[PDB]
């Protein structure tokens, strides 16, 4: 959905510059490592960083929307039992909780 989402999309878009977006780290868990993939609080501290919002709060939210529309993936855990149907908010500003682009993500090898 690139021609609809007025906003996400946009900021998506841009999520997806490495540069002028959100980075790409390899984080791990238990014994699972994660390539391009980013975090709860991290995609908000994208959105921050830049000043896409006011607080962290207001980015909660908006991730969520992000999250929603499926701009971003659930990995690992948290994300996807919220995803699932925990509240009204899918989206955790956690720096545990991990998201990644349905279109990169830990690439198999």
């Amino acid at each position: 959905g690139s021609s609809g989402s007025s906003g996400l999309g946009a900021l998506y878009l841009s999520m997806k510059d490495p540069e002028k977006g959100i980075k790409e780290l390899n984080l791990e868990k238990d014994k699972k490592v994660f390539n391009h993939c980013l975090t709860g609080s991290g995609v908000i501290d994208w959105l921050v960083s830049n000043k896409l919002v006011r607080n962290r709060q207001e980015g909660l939210m908006i991730s969520a929307s992000l999250l929603s529309e499926g701009y971003l993936q659930p990995a690992g855990d948290l994300s996807k039992n919220a995803a699932d149907g925990i509240a009204e908010n899918p989206f955790l500003d956690s720096p545990d909780a991990f998201y990644y682009f349905p279109d990169s993500g830990p690439s198999s090898g």
